[PDB]
């Protein structure tokens, strides 16, 4: 496939952009290559800026499970941003989108929005210091829950379970009340409540974990999450990614959940930026103006990504069906995968919950972090590019999970399947 | 002023949204009283959800400098989102509003977009640690440039010029790293360098402040800023509120500041969600994927956002003759309201650079943070609540700089001036 205007861009906007892009991920370090340019999509489908067409499981990575422009979204836009494209005060769209939020997810009482995951998470680990007073949060390896410097950390390779940096320009001062723990290994978790569980403010996890690929968490790794609330701590559900996705009521209504606060994001706010974090009042209460947690965005709440959010969400629980649908044609992509890297003799593993999918090439199971990391990144650029070059559009990584869109069809994942026959 | 529905609005958001409200400010606790909810806008006027029209001097706290809806800005983004909202790809888009970024400022070489100013300057600092290897940085009393944990502190009592927390919810690890200086305090500036310049990674300010009310820097701190400099310290303009608003480049161009980074918002997305930080090219290669410096953003560099900021970058530097006819507009309105205020008796301080202005009402001069707090707030409750009632919204706080827009005119300033006549 020829993408000559795109890579005349991408050396341009390297001159005026550090790697040419505005996020790691898009530069295609991992797999190789230059990224193509996006210019437009239509349902499950995009296109690049030399014309080439993609089936996109991408997808923005998780906005779009309506798909790219879908209608009725773009439409309620439209109107909303001929009245002003943003004021600085209350809007009536705020409280519909909070109302909806509600509804989603009945435990909680209120809902602060915000401009990113990254600002979500940020809040709600300050929120939970602030009404606990204590000072030590967990977050599991291979998580991910937005850039806030005492999140940039790794696993040291000492006993202590203290983080280490993991990014330059993050001092060990911010990493030290980081805790760094396995993720499904409930034994390990139980171990750190008794150690210190008392002065621990919360522990902050994927549901589903999409950032190192898709995890799926065990029945009894989700017993000692929920175990830790009666050590006082309080649990945070990270559903930017899961949330409205697996259902509804994300991750929380699936798998029933009974989180303490859950962030939200992504679909929340229908293709443009939004976020949010949420839960019941004694809790939300210590937000400013209510509390003395403070944390402030002039530009939260912008009318348009209210209104994008808020026609997404209607349709959503307007049309249940959608993530039976979503089921359906995950299973369908699911046995397809493994058939056919079977028929290959590819070491493989592909682990899906719902529309979230990721492959990863190595024997199975994958359950940790540590699993996750035995995936052969070198066939993954194979299975990648293979995919490219056939008009297909797969996260240019090993580390991510791949979306399904209620645009999507059973024919698409046929190609799909069709695409790798040839390809691998 | 009857606002009945706003009323409502307002009573029925605080039972979904902490205080009823995305940003602390807006819930009016500084002033009292509901506030109205917003629902359009048009030049330099707003309507609130009962109908009632005001002369707009908050404009959405910046993104505004050309009025509300303006035509042109709202024809690039119609036009853009038909494409689609969002492709977490790269886009031409990016590279063309980062192109107009290095044309405002001629030092920068790259430019990396992100969602907010909180995640701008929590970027920009992380980066300055990483490239000095340092782990202090200072900020200014009364300056605000986000709510990463670490920006959220106060100056001690003591003799430590360590920051202390000032919001629940920080860790006093997190508050240990921020030295907190008085602005406009160059005889301070320069013993803290004397002390320890060469472990600061860098300092960061407001080269106008706006978020205390408006203080002018003087001649002399400036030049001790820039003093800083040879201690191997970067110095960061925090030009969010500044940049594009006193001139196409900022106050880095009506000063003739010489920042190692900048960072900048509001008017760069034209009125939609978008922000970023800038240098030349062996600073800011520190940023992944070129360096070591971690930083992402899955919904950066949005297409609308990209759109709206392009299209007012275009039309501000396609116009140098507004920034000249704000400065008249603004010199006319703060000899206005000295001759009032002055008429009325009243203890007043008007501070201004071009459209940004802050009435102080406490005798001048206004120069630290220490003379902003000597402000009567009761007066500002006056002062505010008897604008509003005649159709006049002002800032809901004395600690704000009011702006001013292309759209405004002369009239505009006298109606407000004679709304005060009436009012005091
Ligand atoms: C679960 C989760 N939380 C937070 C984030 C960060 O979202 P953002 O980049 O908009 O701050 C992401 C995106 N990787 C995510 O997947
Ligand atoms: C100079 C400056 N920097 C940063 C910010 C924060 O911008 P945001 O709320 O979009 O993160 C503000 C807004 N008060 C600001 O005035
Ligand atoms: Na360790
Ligand atoms: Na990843
Ligand atoms: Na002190
Ligand atoms: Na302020």
């Amino acid at each position: 496939m020829e993408r000559p205007i795109s890579e005349a861009y991408f050396q341009e906007a390297k001159r005026h952009i550090p790697g040419g892009v505005s996020s790691p991920v898009r530069a295609f370090k991992a797999v190789g290559g230059t990224p193509p340019f996006l210019v437009r999509g239509e349902g499950a489908y995009v296109w690049d800026a030399d014309g080439n067409r993609y089936l996109d499981y991408v997808m923005s990575w998780g906005p779009l499970i309506l798909g790219h422009a879908h209608p009725k979204v773009l439409a309620r836009v439209r109107e909303t941003l001929e009245r002003g494209l943003t004021f600085g005060a209350p809007s009536p769209l705020e409280v519909a989108l909070a109302k909806k939020v509600k509804r989603a997810y009945p435990f909680v009482d209120l809902v602060r929005f915000v401009n990113s995951g990254t600002e979500a998470t940020m809040s709600a680990l300050r929120l939970a210091r602030g009404y606990t007073g204590r000072p030590y949060i967990v977050k599991f390896r291979g998580n991910y829950h937005g850039h806030a410097d005492g999140l940039l950390v790794e696993a040291g390779s000492g006993a202590l379970t203290l983080g280490v940096p993991s990014s330059a320009g993050v001092p060990e001062e911010y990493a030290k009340l980081t805790l760094v723990l396995e993720y499904n290994d409930p034994e390990g978790l139980r171990e750190v409540l008794k150690r210190r569980g008392e002065e621990i403010a919360a522990i902050i996890f994927e549901p589903v974990v999409g950032n190192a690929g898709v995890l799926v968490p065990t029945e009894d790794f989700l017993k000692a999450l929920h175990e830790a609330k009666a050590y006082g701590v309080l649990l945070i559900a990270d559903e930017v990614m899961t949330g409205f996705r697996l259902a509804f009521g994300g991750a929380t209504e699936l798998l029933g959940l009974k989180p303490d606060l859950v962030t939200l994001g992504k679909i929340l706010g229908g293709g443009l930026p939004a976020a949010a974090y949420a839960g019941r009042r004694e809790i939300m209460e210590k937000v400013a103006p209510l509390g003395p947690v403070y944390q402030a965005g002039t530009l939260s709440g912008n009318p348009l990504a209210m209104a994008a959010g808020l026609a997404t969400l209607e349709l959503l629980e307007e049309n249940p069906g959608y993530y039976a649908y979503l089921e359906d044609l995950g299973a369908r992509l699911e046995a397809g995968l493994k058939e056919v890297l079977k028929e290959k003799g590819l070491p493989h593993t592909v682990n899906r919950v719902g529309s979230m999918i990721t492959v990863f090439f190595t024997e199975g199971p994958v359950v940790t972090f540590q699993d996750a990391r035995r995936t052969d990144t070198e066939l993954f650029k194979r299975f990648f590019h293979g995919l490219l070059d056939r008009g297909i559009y797969w996260p240019p990584s090993n580390f991510e999970a791949a979306f399904l869109s209620v645009a999507h069809r059973e024919e698409d994942v046929e190609k799909t399947l069709e695409a790798l026959r040839k390809a691998l």
